[PDB]
């Protein structure tokens, strides 16, 4: 049953520490919904723009459907993710925001903090973010597409 | 004395409400800010990309140092500047990530949702954003460097 | 099948709310119905009689749900919960709205209007009067345990 | 002079009850954090623990409280039934702030499930360290939440 909508995932070396956590979060969402871990394996010292990369990577040519990255407060995550085009990573802090980010947005990747929003939260927010359709409005779909322009103008 | 630091600001039609405010905060950072303001001019429809990448254009020629960008909750207006290089674009919702975006990221658009984040808030955000230096460290500039490898990527 | 009264107070700078705070109790769905307690006018007015009115309001039970906004919350939670029977949640997104509810049966809400922007208060309205008790016995004996702090001092 | 701050949290929260020691640390060399909450892992219920600090507060044992629990409303709820407490639910630096430069709040209240450890230490040091404004329409507030207390009393 189900397609199949993969989510890779990538965190930094504070957000490692609940990386297990994002991967179960993710499938709490839905059972058609399938982690793909691309973090750090280890607690050793990374960068945060070589995951988001990474992941964004993934997500802009669709060998995944959407994203999660989590750093100390997810800020770093989404502005190296949003450097890629075809991308729309959204900074996401509660549920109102993880909600509104789809609904208004589409957005394709989730980035979350780990020094800034307790675990709970972090749940609400991805399960949140994955439950949540598009709206289907004009209006919406124009934005988008305008943020496309501004990606095609400087490419 | 001082050197004067311009900072363009934007905003989209629900974020309009709040122009004033926004002009204000930024002279309460300190005098030698500036405000330059580049959003709509009267309470019409518009769609937060064309602000957006206004004020992001700006900040990538450094006509500004800064950018202030609001819409409903901030996001929108983060994925559109970021699509400009030389961008970093933060959304933050509080001090530690008005702070932190600066400190870690050397941020220099500080996006804010009028929907979701309260006035006095806001006020918060922008002052800290303007008052906090970057933290000059090596590994912090390494990934910002790396941020910039993602832009040149895709250019 | 009654409808289900919430009275809401406010102090003065979110009295320039007060309509959403009416209006976002409606959205909750038709069997809510919103009490209005607070401030008529924007005189000046001190947060803990507006706390106070809709708070006795619900301790004996004239209303089931209480609203109260001023700066950011804090002081209508504080002085709201120094009445018997009350219990007043300080909610800023949707999970503390949901919480409170799930696990302390919450009775009166809290939101600052300097603090937490509109469309974050309507979602916390609406979910704090939509969501139920979770019945469970480890949250009724919590719940139980803060009238028996109340009654010491009684 | 000391400033002493009772520190209480409950189940999920005892996984940071050495963060909490720490930042109260942190604030000040004079503040002296006084641990009352659970000390193992054990199930517990959190008003106990918010009738430990807040009674201490009340009866001027200890200057500040500092609560913990999954969301910080629970323990804002319980302890504020203590006459004398004026328990802040704090979530952020404004809120950390403005709790005790407008309400002279005297313990504050956090949620380990809700708010990173970065910022629980950004909301501790900052309530810690910011004074009460002193202004008449803040005092006069006050007295009026003393007042509700006494016409329960």
């Amino acid at each position: 049953s189900h397609m199949t909508r993969r989510v890779a995932i990538g965190t930094d070396h504070p957000a490692f520490a609940i990386h297990e956590n994002l991967i179960l979060y993710v499938k709490e969402a839905g059972d058609e919904f399938v982690p793909v871990y691309c973090g750090p394996k280890t607690a050793e010292s990374v960068d945060y723009p070589d995951f988001a990369s990474r992941v964004a990577e993934m997500v802009a040519r669709k060998e995944v459907e959407f994203g999660v990255l989590a750093c100390g407060s997810g800020i770093g995550m989404s502005i190296a993710a949003n450097k890629v085009p075809g991308v729309r990573a959204a900074l996401c802090y509660d549920h109102y925001t993880a909600a509104i980010s789809r609904i208004h947005n589409d957005a394709n990747i989730v980035c979350v903090g780990e020094r800034t929003t307790g675990v709970e939260v972090i749940r609400e927010i991805i399960i949140t973010f994955l439950q949540t359709p598009f709206s289907g409005e004009e209006r919406h779909a124009r934005r988008i597409e305008k943020i496309r322009a501004i990606e095609a103008s400087h490419a």
